[PDB]
């Protein structure tokens, strides 16, 4: 249920393959339709989730370096997949930039993204 | 500078290899000296960081499933590596458990870890 | 624009007064229509926000103790008010429980709430 | 045990009064010894905590507006007080700036502070 394409509510999209034993691998495109905005992502998921209706825990990282861009930063998304009609991956994220020590206190942004199988 | 073993301040340790083009791969052991507490981790880092003194952005995920344990949960660490004498990886983390929809609001813990090359 | 009643998307509601010089005071009801679920809240807001279209920064705390309940915990909401038609207070929150030292690492939940002037 | 002066590990300090029924009121000084860096804070704490060794949950907000400064932003600290020799208030914080809608995704920084009764 995880393998495939997902869209957040703001114009990003990623493509992921969920390996049989817990690997996540794919590509994150921060601006739909812009190939210069595609970055590697890698992560993990629970490959034997509960069968009681609960979601499937997962996480992934994108370091914002590709051939076109280096933001000197990385985002991690932590969340759960919820299957069915209206499947979704509900996440909260942390975006850390490399900083000097004086600026470390402002290194890390927090937010949330809801991913769906259809565009907003 | 990232490749190798790191210890948080509370008794965990991980081992990571930083690939030339941004891959992080390794193992996270949640309780030092307990092999049943070793889990796969995967992530990304900025493989061309700034040279102005700033840290190197990175992130990784551990899904808490191995042959001995399934917590139906995953932690992502987001942070930066700071090299030199007293090298450290300073992070903030998100731990999401798979939940029912009614319990989703309590799915995700937040915290921080400081990793060093020597044990606390 | 802040003074008044707000509803999150999940069944809570609060009532706030925004004082002229930055005070927030009011009541948070975690379950709409249940008076046993009303708790004091107090906080602050920027009483001279930018006039360029940007939101108004604010935050508040509820300690989850009233005459009916003590969860030994407190939530802080940090966010911004955005006025107009479809006014909203967009927030992220931290819920810390009192814990033993051994359990401190799991003391704090994170999430988000969007408040509107009309019920979901 | 909460009433009094506390210092984070980076050069801030605040002064708080813990009211008998859960109020926190005081002043936060972001740069020790600089009176232009003093801002109102208000919050809540659990005024009947557990007696089993667990910490006392609390939170507070500072909106970063005073007579000298307006950063158009507010920080909330969520945490717990732990008494005894080496008393501490262990916190995680969210700092939200007022932003345009386009920039909302980058509105909120996250971090942590440990407060002690003695300066670092
Ligand atoms: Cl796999
Ligand atoms: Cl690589
Ligand atoms: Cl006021
Ligand atoms: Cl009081």
């Amino acid at each position: 249920g995880i393998t495939g394409t997902w869209y957040n509510q703001l114009g990003s999209t990623f493509i992921v393959t969920a390996g049989a034993d817990g690997a996540l691998t794919g590509t994150y495109e921060s601006a739909v339709g812009n190939a210069e905005s595609r970055f590697v992502l890698t992560g993990r998921y629970d490959s034997a989730p509960a069968t009681d209706g609960s979601g499937t825990a997962l996480g992934w990282t994108v370091a914002w370096k590709n051939n076109y861009r280096n933001a000197h930063s990385a985002t991690t998304w932590s969340g759960q997949y919820v299957g069915g009609a209206e499947a979704r991956i509900n996440t909260q994220w942390l975006l850390t930039s490399g900083t000097t020590e004086a600026n470390a206190w402002k290194s890390t942004l927090v937010g949330h993204d809801t991913f769906t199988k259809v565009k907003p």
